[PDB]
């Protein structure tokens, strides 16, 4: 219970009510601070506990693969926290009049929400802060350490981050108290109307099937564990060696859950760090879900435009100006990109993965962004391709996970400066051949 893993967003006066937790980043009942910090408010104050989870307008900009992983995952939340007495208010609606109207109707007494460095968690939370009168809190129930403690600045690379991050970890790397149930308490329909307003926009093949495949992945906080489980009995040795094999199944398979918020980082760190692996394979994978992850939301919180090419590194940004102009091989549009209908078999591979389960590899995810930006009229283009069909087709995507990865491919943000070239400038250039000699390209284009 570190109180520097709270901060104030609105400093008022308490009533007298129960302690409201706005769920929007963290869904689960389990691992979780914002919830945790919420119990202590209110049994400080006498108070129940209060979830309020909101079912926002911005659904239709995705896809049924993102909505029911989110819905079926909420099923099994309400009934967790029903075992803990703890009543779950579920709204749809803009956050901004319903958060504002529900604190009046049940005379909430503090306001509590997770935090989340994206746009659109800024824009509900100004419009909740000038519709309340009641303390609001937020606790980043997200990272092992918290956003704005791990650094007060921007950070140019890892190399640069690492050294910060691993200074607070034993400050901050602890584990989870047991969640108080309340001493005292005064979405089938809603998942059914969703996907009937999803259903002409679902990606379709020439025979009218549908693309996602939804048994790859089962939602839910209990799935969550059992994935961690078996990814660190079975597939954790080799995850050092083979992270960057496509063609082999040697990742976590954590994304979905961890976008969602269905199980916490911190403990599945916790959980790696308990265990025995070859070191490398170790370190390896706190260096993804630690540095990398942690430092999508650095970029985030500290970069108002972090989706636009006014974010990049200068030297990115001279170079890609600079070859503004050269000659691009082939452009292709947007909807040429989602088919995957390019030359490339490797990017329609990779492409194809993406629209059928929903989860892409992260080397080939690389490969994928970069040759949007070989393909593109402007790098402003490919910014706006690669987002557009990132957050549409990933399970995990809508994240600073995938702001930070596609600013890393395509503007070159935590990395260096490599070999000068064409249209791409000195951005970091992976070509199909020397995606050969590192895997077997045959089989991944195969299998998709
Ligand atoms: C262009 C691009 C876009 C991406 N968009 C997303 C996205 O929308 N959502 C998303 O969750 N991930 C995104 N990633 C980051 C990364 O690819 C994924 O986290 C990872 O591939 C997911 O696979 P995994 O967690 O099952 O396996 P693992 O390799 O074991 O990843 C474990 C965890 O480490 C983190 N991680 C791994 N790789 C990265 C990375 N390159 N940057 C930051 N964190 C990382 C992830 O949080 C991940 O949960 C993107 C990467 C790129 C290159």
């Amino acid at each position: 219970m570190n109180p520097k893993r709270i901060r104030a967003l609105k400093s008022g006066k308490q009533g007298d009510g129960p302690v409201v937790y706005w769920m929007s980043r963290d869904q689960r009942a389990e691992d979780n601070w914002a919830l945790l910090f919420s119990r202590a408010i209110a049994k400080e104050a006498n108070v129940p506990v209060v979830v309020v989870f909101c079912l926002t307008d911005e659904f239709l900009e995705a896809g049924i693969r993102q909505y029911e992983f989110m819905l079926k995952g909420l099923q099994e939340l309400e009934v967790s926290l029903s075992r803990k007495k703890i009543p779950s208010f579920f709204l749809r609606g803009d956050p901004g009049e319903k958060i504002s109207r529900f604190v009046k109707d049940y005379n909430a007494g503090t306001l509590v929400t997770d935090f989340s460095p994206l746009r659109i968690k800024n824009q509900w939370i100004e419009k909740v802060i000038s519709g309340i009168s009641i303390p609001f809190f937020e606790v980043d129930a997200h990272n092992v350490v918290p956003c704005w403690e791990a650094s007060q600045k921007h950070e140019y690379a890892a190399h640069t981050f690492r050294p910060k991050l691993y200074a607070l970890l034993p400050e901050f790397l602890e584990e989870f108290p047991e969640l108080e149930p309340n001493s005292v308490t005064p979405l089938s329909d809603v998942l059914e109307t969703g996907v009937k307003a999803l259903l002409p926009e679902r990606a379709l093949l020439k025979n009218k099937d549908p693309l996602f495949e939804p048994w790859h992945f089962e939602p839910g906080e209990k799935a969550a564990k059992k994935v961690m489980e078996s990814f660190i009995a079975d597939r954790l040795d080799s995850y050092g060696a083979l992270r960057n094999d496509p063609t082999k199944n040697m990742l976590s398979n954590l994304s979905p859950y961890l976008h969602f918020g269905q199980i916490s980082s911190q403990r599945v760190v916790l959980e790696v760090e308990k265990a025995e692996s070859n070191p490398g394979s170790k370190k390896a994978f706190l260096d993804e879900i630690l540095i990398w992850k942690e430092i999508s939301d650095n970029f985030c919180y500290y970069n108002p435009g972090y989706d636009g090419f006014e974010s990049f590194p200068s030297w990115a940004k001279e170079s890609l100006n600079a070859h503004r102009n050269d000659v691009r091989s082939h452009i292709y549009t947007l909807e040429e990109f989602e088919a995957g209908k390019t030359h490339d078999p490797l990017w329609n591979a990779s492409q194809m993965e993406l629209l059928s389960t929903g989860k892409m590899h992260g080397y080939t995810r690389m490969y994928w962004a970069k040759k949007i930006l070989e393909w593109s009229e402007s790098p402003e283009k490919a910014l706006e391709i690669a987002i557009c069909l990132n957050d549409r087709y990933e399970l995990d995507g809508r994240d600073p996970n995938g702001y930070a990865g596609i600013a890393w491919s395509i503007g070159g943000v935590h990395d260096r400066a490599w070999g000068e070239r064409e249209v791409t400038g000195k951005i970091r250039y992976m070509s199909y051949e020397g995606c050969k000699r590192k895997f077997d390209v045959k089989l991944y284009i195969e299998k998709y």
